[PDB]
């Protein structure tokens, strides 16, 4: 057994679903990843072109946790505005979780409005809830929204 965990985080553009759609879908978003978010690697090798199957091996700087990890783009569906992104090796996979997904969904709410609804599933042994409970949080997912709006919004 398992116990499984969703997480969810949302904010309010104001910039159309698609104009903010354009970028977690754009294929260089990966490749860029530390300009869109500065001084977070070490390392960063990807694996495709940055479409569904790209791999991302990702390193951070001491005192980051996790280390290392590896990504891999499961879903990016455009007529949906959903994408989905799999924590394949290492990371939180070495901390007794068996099963961790990010999920990233632009909905509109106005002409020139959407609302960027990000969430993450983990599934966890239950003797390691309470050491995973703490560290697993939507920080990175909510890092990279505010990021993403203030590229499209600011002048
Ligand atoms: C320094 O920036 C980071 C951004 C996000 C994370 C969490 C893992 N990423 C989950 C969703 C995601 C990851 C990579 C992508 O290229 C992407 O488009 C979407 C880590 C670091």
């Amino acid at each position: 057994s398992t116990v499984t965990k969703v997480i969810h985080h949302e904010l309010e553009v104001a910039a159309s679903a698609d104009d903010i759609w354009t970028v977690y879908s754009w294929p260089g978003l990966a490749k860029h990843l530390p300009d869109l978010l500065p001084g977070a690697f070490e390392k960063l090798e990807i694996i495709g072109d940055g479409g569904v199957g790209t791999i991302l091996d990702m390193t951070f700087v001491p005192g980051e946790f996790p280390h290392e990890y590896k990504e891999k783009f499961i879903l990016v569906d455009n007529e949906h505005r959903l994408k989905k992104v799999q924590m394949i090796e290492g990371g939180y996979l070495d901390l007794g979780v068996t099963y961790y997904m990010d999920t990233i969904h632009v909905v509109p709410t106005g002409k020139d409005s959407c609302v960027i609804k990000s969430s993450t599933e983990y599934h966890v042994k239950p003797e390691f809830v309470k050491i995973v409970e703490p560290l697993i949080t939507t920080g990175p997912l909510a890092a990279m929204a505010d990021a993403i709006s203030k590229l499209v919004l600011e002048h």
